[PDB]
């Protein structure tokens, strides 16, 4: 196993998300899923994805994966609502579902700057709370995602070091949710 890496600086619940209590709940939900997404990968895996994202950029395949899911999810929800509430006015249901989907985004767990190069999409989440996380991950040259890689390198290079062979068998171990910082 490995020592926990806490994200530095902590993620922030910005001013405009403090009004409605749903946003706090969602930010934890979303940071969790991104956390779980990293801790599912191996040290070598994560470090490669970050290597590639830095060297070649965003993966064009991922936007298509996501829109394809939206389209499925849209139709899936319509059927759920048709059959659950007995409204056969599929145009009404379609209107309603499309409202919901306006403030929803396919969730890349984790984002691509944060080592999720080839993500498989399966859940929807608040588009804005998702874009807050996404910018707070920072840039390649500076930010929270960088601070995770640097700390993770010191861990593997300090003695007794970790070879690629052992990198491929130790899973990531970050925490993005304990220290969530509510702006004051």
């Amino acid at each position: 196993s490995l020592s926990v890496i806490f994200v530095k600086p902590p993620f922030q619940l910005k001013k405009k998300f403090q009004k409605d209590p749903f946003y706090e709940i969602e930010m934890r939900k979303q940071l969790q899923m991104q956390q779980d997404g990293i801790n599912n990968m191996t040290i070598f895996e994560w470090l490669k994805n970050r290597e590639n994202f830095k060297k070649y950029g965003r993966n064009p395949k991922s936007k298509k994966i996501q829109e394809d899911f939206r389209d499925r999810y849209r139709n899936a929800k319509i059927d759920e609502y048709l059959l659950l509430y007995e409204d056969m006015d599929i145009k009404a249901i379609e209107a309603m579902v499309d409202s919901e989907l306006e403030g929803l985004a396919a969730l890349a767990n984790p984002a691509q700057i944060a080592g999720g190069y080839v993500d498989v999409v399966t859940q929807m989440g608040n588009k804005r709370i998702n874009s807050s996380i996404g910018s707070q991950w920072g840039s390649i040259e500076k930010g929270r995602s960088l601070n995770i890689e640097n700390e993770l390198l010191k861990l593997i290079t300090d003695p007794p070091p970790i070879t690629e062979e052992e990198q491929k068998k130790i899973k990531m171990n970050v925490n993005l949710v304990e220290n969530l910082e509510i702006v004051k």
